């Protein structure tokens, strides 16, 4: 019996709050201005993508989050692919407005969600995955301390519809205390 | 995903229906011993769960018949419609078919349907890291190990275990098909 509940996470001006329908126009618009950075995820420029993340939430298959800095929307991320009997999930489907590319915002987001996943939901496993072609995301997930677990062939389509492989990484609950220590050792006080 | 009938001589795979569940549960209870894991074949809700996913477009569970006789079940699940891709698994057969090769011909029929009818680019298979038997059967299919997912499943007694994930791409399918055919 695992049922995910809505969560807001904060640190300073950074707030992760449950995605609602009233956010979709602004997020779609911001994603479109970030079209070229989104070449490795197919969906964030279409309104349907956010409606389907809300549908999955309605069946308790996801907790999609809007990312705000102060008042302004800045992007999205989600917990998803719940394995309720473990419990396990996946974190990803993240994008940020290019004004935040390289400020440690992405790493702070993964930290907040990882901590919530392991410390509060007692996940035994958090999966992270990305396109085989998305080298930047592979390096950021490695620096998280996740371990690559495999490469799934012909497993996703990029923005043009080209077939790509998927790199799959995970953190287990027993290694999380070490991962957590190293992540918080990396944050500016 | 849509209902469908796959056949090969006496072997027939057809969509699972609620009316088959009593006989399948009963037949698995006669094979209780031979089912360490999985958890499922003795539980009617395990079958109804798969029927429910089918109404949501997420699984295609099949009754396995030899002639008119129900001998087991198997399914397609984990659909990725944009690729398209899926997983085949959740197979069990009563012990009269143990070591008879029916398992591999079932996989042959299912893999044919996924690649040659549905034109999938990826068929996934997986098993517990502790299930050495199922690993050897998957190897002999020619499926290539792709990943080891840690803490990815609970075994029948509840303990955490890793999952070995394998796949067959569409380009490997010709050779997989020929090697399956040669072994019949």
């Amino acid at each position: 019996m695992f049922k995910p509940l809505p969560i807001t996470l904060q640190r300073g001006a950074l707030r992760l709050e449950p995605l609602v329908e009233a956010d979709i126009p602004e997020l779609v618009s911001l994603a479109e201005a970030n079209r070229e950075a989104l070449q490795y995820m197919d969906g964030p420029t279409r309104p349907d993508w956010y409606r389907q993340s809300l549908a999955e939430q309605r069946e308790g298959r996801a907790l999609p989050l809007a990312v705000r800095l102060g008042v302004q929307l800045v992007g999205t991320t989600r917990f998803a692919e719940f394995l309720p009997a473990l419990p396990a999930c996946e974190i990803g489907w993240t994008w940020l407005d290019q004004a935040q590319h390289g400020s440690g915002l992405n790493r702070m987001i993964k930290y907040l969600m990882l901590k919530h996943a392991f410390d509060n939901l007692r996940m035994v496993r958090v999966q992270l995955s990305t396109a085989a072609s998305n080298l930047r995301a592979q390096g950021a997930i490695d620096k998280l301390g996740a371990q690559r677990e495999g490469v799934l062939r012909n497993h996703r389509r990029l923005a043009g519809g080209r077939l790509d492989d998927t790199f799959v990484y995970s953190i287990t609950d027993h290694e999380w205390p070490q991962v957590k220590a190293a992540l918080e050792a990396s944050f500016t006080g």
